């Protein structure tokens, strides 16, 4: 767990922001490149405002599988000079599960937030919120509303972006090395 | 940071509850027997909620110093059968400063959380919402409301109680070994 923190906290200060769309403020993680990605339901528009600074959209893609079935990400691609830390090596090509996880949020509802949510699951398919979705990970922890967004880390380990909860279980949506170039 | 955070969440499962006064809803430490700790603007009243339970309040002191400044804690007496776990040997016999603090929130708010905070320095006196106080630990961090009643902890070290903010620092009051006994 503590590895797994102090892993986290780190690759928040260097990769993370706070963002907002017009369907709220997420945790937003930079992954490459202008490249940045979002829980679907973030929405975004032409432009967003990160760390309170209007920034433009050149570009968001909502990812799918093969066979059309949603993914609940949103990769974006921003109007912005400044290069994100290249994290892909972080990035697993298939569904990671680990014995400790940590959530980490950053957003003014939930300013530089961790929480330690163990064991990780590959919980696959999910009818999330009637849209079926598939390579879910799932944990158990007290979920709340304003998570969305949240990187699930463990040590060395850059899991997913949390996508909804139910009472006391939470799913992060597989970030996977492939997703990038 | 990591090992703090292992302490921190392996002693808020042992001896932290969420807790509803008429005034909010705060995170509360149990101590020894069952005496607890809350913020003094908790204020609470004959009964508390103790995780969504009632429980009747036997006695609550507002701590002072010797010269009656305010120290912005409440101790209260439950009336329940079970006993704390005895951490009276985590609390220092005067205010602590580490290079490396965690603090630990526990409510419907902030269910499990914990925020790096790092350095804690011992303050001093701080006029606080217009009250004088003493013994104010300090840490920068981006506070919001809510956090009132978090705990603060370094490894082996439980430091105080999280009970201010403004902007992007944070105050606990001292959490000291006499005020048990």
């Amino acid at each position: 767990m503590g590895p797994a923190f102090e892993f986290a906290v780190a690759m928040m200060k260097r990769n993370s922001s706070t963002v907002k769309t017009e369907y709220g403020e997420f945790t937003m993680l930079g992954i490459y490149d202008r490249w940045a990605v979002l829980p679907r339901h973030a929405k975004p528009g032409p432009t967003i405002l990160m760390n309170d600074q209007e920034v433009g959209v050149l570009d968001a893609k909502e990812l799918v599988d093969k066979d059309g079935t949603n993914l609940e990400l949103t990769l974006l691609k921003l109007n912005r000079n400044e290069k994100f830390r290249d994290i892909r090596g972080f990035l697993a090509k298939e569904e990671v599960e680990v014995n400790e996880a940590v959530l980490a949020i950053n957003t003014s509802k939930f300013p530089n937030m961790y929480i330690p949510v163990g064991q990780v699951t590959e919980y696959g398919f999910l009818n999330l919120g009637g849209t079926p979705t598939k390579r879910m990970l799932m944990y158990n922890f007290p979920t709340r509303a304003g998570q969305c967004g949240g990187v699930l880390m463990s040590t060395g380990k850059v899991l997913g972006i949390h996508v909804g909860g139910n009472g006391h279980q939470g799913f992060s949506a597989a970030l996977l090395k492939h997703y990038f170039n």
